[PDB]
């Protein structure tokens, strides 16, 4: 069959050095995957006649397609005879943000990805108090004292 | 009774400025207060004989003691004949990303409470996943060569 290695965890804690070692350990590295791809790239590998047996996703989680859970990609991928192996990588809130100091200065693409996956969390984590919402004031492009009166208009 | 507002918000999107605009109308602030405050901090006011007749809360989110909603919250207030306002604050995240490039500079201790929002929004939405991992490495002062050593040594 296939042995499907399934890599998420928190920004910094060490996700890209993960797939590298399994690189280096001759499986196939898919990063940045959402789940729905897996089943899709496990069914088309079978039907491929694919020499790859050994596949690796690093899971793409800050998507809004991805509920929070793994429950249903192991239950699909169980109808093919597949337990993925699931790795979690974190580290302390201290360590992380030494990473991306670190990665302020040395790698600032990687850097600003490690911002943006914060405030996707975010946004997923707050999508249930947006939905019930009185007021959402939206403060894209303002300045401070814009924001200011921005919201000041909005309380009347 | 009392009138209770609730705000909450993406980090930088303006959750300051909207206590603060609050407070200028005669609001008491009550800041990083997380929900199960709210009720007996009302029923306290209400036995209290306060003065205080309206509150605004500005939410603790980043919290283990948070669920993903605020239905649990309206549910016992509304057991009060009180119905919360809830203000949600957000923005781009090309507006997101300069605040906080500007607390980094002006705010250098609102920019670590930024990172550390993002941190641990992350944690929690990555909560499931983790505790459904086979393998979990946690990478806490590692170099970026400990770090490698780490995994290899954790994948065999």
């Amino acid at each position: 069959g296939i042995d499907v290695v399934l890599v998420t965890g928190l920004s910094g804690a060490g996700r890209g050095t993960a797939a590298k070692v399994l690189e280096d350990l001759g499986w196939y590295v898919a990063d940045n995957l959402p789940p729905q791809l897996i089943t899709r790239m496990v069914d088309f590998g079978l039907a491929a006649g694919s020499r790859i047996t050994q596949l690796a996703v690093v899971m793409d989680v800050r998507s809004r397609g991805f509920t929070g859970d793994l429950d249903s990609v192991r239950n699909e991928l169980a109808t093919r005879a597949i337990t993925p192996r699931v790795v979690f990588m974190e580290a302390s809130d201290d360590t992380l943000v030494r990473r991306y100091e670190q990665n302020r200065r040395s790698h600032p693409l990687q850097g600003e990805q490690t911002l943006a996956e914060g405030i996707a969390a975010e946004r997923r984590m707050l999508a249930p108090v947006r939905a019930t919402a009185d007021l959402i004031i939206d403060t894209s492009t303002l300045s401070v004292g814009g924001l200011r009166d921005s919201i000041e208009r909005a309380f009347g």
